[PDB]
């Protein structure tokens, strides 16, 4: 497969400035969700499950063809509860119906980092959606009762290497696991809806417990009141891993650099752009415009 990036017909810049502030409106409206959490971190996480399922070795998933659409995707056990991410994008979607799914749901993850106070993320439009025969089969999506090997070897097929990897799970930072949906309970953190690098000082500094939870899964709980998945506590039981999570613990501008550069690749995975195409777009927040 070749999937080339074509612009929306006619749209500029401050079109899609347009849909960023209807997101981030939306986002300081319903401040309510999951006890006060907010929709940022299910967005984020509904931007890397869409972006996740891409194959290197074929060109197949990915988030250019905007396939969560379709029941097969949608109804994924790896994608559950992220229904909620995607009603909460609807109703901007029926705003502006010109943008395509895989730019709004990219797009929808983008505004929420910025939004939390994350670092500015480049943006590029143009993917195009593809029919419902192309959505990729379930089980792309990665594990979580595993350990670091398990880690490595799965993110080399949407080929992020060890810094990468390290820099993309620092978005644990945000929201929280919860039972119904995964099997595991608890945030990561007590900062959960501000962008900071506050995963890797949890993971080195809180005196973790392995422990069974109510779904019978092993989870690994602090005195805090903070768990971390067995592949969280994976990256201070490899060599290589532990000491990027201490350099992103004692740096958090090196943290947001390295976070922007590898959810940029992670969202563009899979396309191909032409030279002719317009440079990577950085949005404006709620903020800097005064609204
Ligand atoms: C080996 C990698 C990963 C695994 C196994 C994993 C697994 C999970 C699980 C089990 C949840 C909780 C789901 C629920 O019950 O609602 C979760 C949440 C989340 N994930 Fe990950 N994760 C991984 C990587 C990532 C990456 C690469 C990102 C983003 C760049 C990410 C962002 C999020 C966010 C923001 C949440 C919170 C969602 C919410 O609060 O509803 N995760 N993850």
């Amino acid at each position: 497969l070749v999937h080339v990036a074509s612009v929306e017909k006619g749209r500029s810049y401050e079109d899609f400035q347009k849909v960023y502030n209807a997101i981030a409106l939306k986002l300081r409206e319903d401040d309510e969700y999951d006890n006060y959490i907010g929709y940022g971190p299910v967005l984020v996480r509904l931007a890397w499950h869409i972006s996740g399922t891409w194959d290197k070795h074929d060109n197949t998933g990915g988030s250019y063809g905007g396939t969560y659409r379709f029941k097969k995707e949608f109804n994924d056990p790896s994608n559950a509860g992220l229904q909620n991410g995607f009603k909460f994008l609807e109703p901007i979607h029926k705003e502006f119906p010109w943008i395509s799914s895989g730019d709004l749901f990219s797009l929808g993850g983008v505004t929420a980092v910025q939004e939390m106070q994350g670092p500015k993320i480049p943006w590029r439009c143009g993917r195009v959606d593809t029919p419902e025969d192309t959505t990729p089969d379930n089980g792309r999506l990665p594990d979580m009762d595993k350990d670091a090997g398990y880690v490595r070897t799965f993110f080399q097929r949407l080929n992020m290497n060890d810094r990468e990897v390290v820099a993309l799970m620092g978005a644990h930072a945000l929201g929280k696991t919860h039972l119904k949906n995964s099997g595991y309970e608890g945030p990561w953190g007590a900062a959960n809806n501000v962008f900071t690098n506050e995963f890797y000082l949890n993971l080195l500094n809180e005196d973790w417990k392995l422990e069974k939870n109510d779904a019978n899964n092993e989870q690994w709980d602090s005195k805090s009141g903070y768990m971390m998945l067995p592949t969280d506590y994976s990256l201070i039981q490899d060599p290589k891993y532990l000491s990027i999570v201490k350099e992103y613990a004692n740096d958090q501008d090196k943290f947001f650099k390295d976070f922007s550069k590898a959810f940029e690749k992670l969202l563009e995975n899979g396309i191909t752009f032409p030279k002719d195409a317009p440079s990577p777009f950085i949005f404006k927040t709620l903020e800097e415009q005064g609204l």
